[PDB]
């Protein structure tokens, strides 16, 4: 209730998950996102998982 931090935060993820669905990645990462408290890491979270999807 500061201004619009929660609104923009929900988008970084809400929007970051859309890519996970459009990409085909696992829902694990779509969820692991919503678990975040901030946002800067939320968006980079999935985009980072994509930077190295085929990992060990």
């Amino acid at each position: 209730m500061e201004a619009v931090d929660a609104n923009s935060l929900a988008q970084a993820k809400e929007a970051a998950i859309k890519e996970l669905k459009q990409y085909g990645i696992g829902d694990y990462y779509i969820k692991l996102i919503n678990n975040a408290k901030t946002v800067e890491g939320v968006e980079s979270l999935k985009n980072e998982i994509l930077k190295a999807l085929p990992t060990e």
